[PDB]
């Protein structure tokens, strides 16, 4: 089985679906690791890098498309490549099916067998593949909100951690999750004041422990939420309800209430944002003003650090797609229920009750595809 990874073509995506690691481990076990020339330079990974683990490198995209049985990918096929979708393909990348029906049709049209990354859940719960991203997302966005409250950012002009005998910025993530988790500990590191809001009290007691009790957690209720944003110089919101899209905890009228020059970052942007004014945004222009305040939602944030994020998602894929390409999907699905529960589409039929609700299509349950 020949293993194809094509060059990311969204807008500002850098990452790679595989490493030269990831790489050498498929061809030491005899697969063809087809790669587009080119794919990782936004990662700091060189033709030649690939080339030295022993991957066949491939001048241009078609020729991936048409010769992988497996396909890795980042982001989810754009409208250039649906005509690249074939029937006796797996597609192994990051889905969202739910925000595209158009990507769902050309899936479904295709025949394609897709696998999702971000719906690939195991028996514990937790989301293996999306975690890594998770995880840049957070401390990105301590770091971006650092950034954002100079002054000559629009910003308050307040310092993260102040200097002695002055305050510090007060932070405030929202959400203990993965992301909040690691905002919090990188907002912590750069010596903020911070203070987490969550409504799992489990999740705020790891916290009080993990810091000694210097990251402070409050139950997040609606008077708490309130209270603790009145006086935050920086917002992290990090409320990222899998599946779900996000709830509006930061509505655009308690912003008016905010400091001046506060700065929201919205890392739940993905799904449609955890703040009521949030509109995914761009690299280039980042920011825009809400009531005297600045906001930040830029969407897939893991992308502008591509040499961290591409080692973290694919360090996370590299066992699945092992057993993708040892097995094929249908026996690697039966043997690992965690990868079936990212069964996205296979030969017209769509296998994601989640993205069949949300949508209005045929929802074929899993079992029927694989026993
Ligand atoms: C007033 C209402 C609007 C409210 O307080 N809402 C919430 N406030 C703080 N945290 C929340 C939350 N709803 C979920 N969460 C947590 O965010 C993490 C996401 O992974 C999860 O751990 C989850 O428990």
């Amino acid at each position: 089985m020949r293993v194809g990874i094509p060059t990311e073509t969204k807008n500002n995506e850098f990452r790679v679906a595989i490493t030269p690691a990831g790489v050498a481990e498929l061809t030491r076990r005899g697969h063809e690791v087809l790669i587009q020339a080119g794919a990782g330079e936004g990662s700091a990974i060189t033709d030649a890098d690939f080339k030295a683990a022993g991957a066949q490198l491939v001048g241009t995209a078609d020729q991936v498309w048409a010769d992988a049985d497996l396909l890795l990918k980042v982001k989810e096929p754009i409208a250039a490549e649906y005509g690249r979708l074939r029937h006796g393909q797996i597609l192994f990348t990051f889905l969202h099916l739910a925000a595209s029906r158009a990507c769902t049709d050309a899936l479904l049209d295709s025949g394609t067998t897709s696998i999702a990354y971000e719906t690939v859940q195991t028996a514990d719960g937790a989301l293996p593949l999306l975690a890594p991203m998770s995880e840049v997302a957070g401390r990105l966005a301590a770091q971006v909100g650092a950034y954002h409250l100079m002054r000559t950012q629009g910003g308050r002009g307040v310092l993260m951690g102040g200097v002695p005998g002055v305050e510090p910025a007060d932070v405030v993530v929202i959400g203990a999750g993965t992301a909040g988790y690691n905002a919090a500990r990188i907002a912590n590191g750069m010596g903020a004041t911070v203070t987490v809001l969550d409504i799992n009290i489990d999740k705020l007691r790891q916290l009080d422990a993990e810091f000694c009790g210097r990251i402070h957690t409050r139950y997040s209720s609606a008077y708490e939420l309130e209270g603790a944003v009145k006086r935050a110089d920086l917002v992290i919101g990090a409320v990222l309800v899998p599946g779900a899209k996000a709830p509006k905890l930061v509505s655009n009228s308690l912003v008016a209430h905010m400091k001046p020059g506060a700065v929201l970052v919205d890392i739940a942007i993905d799904q449609g944002g955890c703040f009521e004014g949030s509109r995914p945004t761009t690299y280039d222009h980042p920011t825009f003003a809400v009531h005297d305040t600045l906001f930040y939602c830029v969407a897939n944030m893991p992308a502008s650090v591509p040499k961290t994020s591409t080692y973290a998602l694919t360090n996370a894929t590299m066992p699945y797609v092992l057993e993708l390409a040892d097995h094929g999907w249908r026996a690697a699905c039966r043997s690992n229920p965690a990868l079936a529960k990212g069964l996205s589409t296979h030969e017209g039929a769509l296998l994601s009750e989640r993205v069949a609700t949300d949508l209005g299509v045929p929802f074929t349950e899993p079992a029927s595809v694989l026993a």
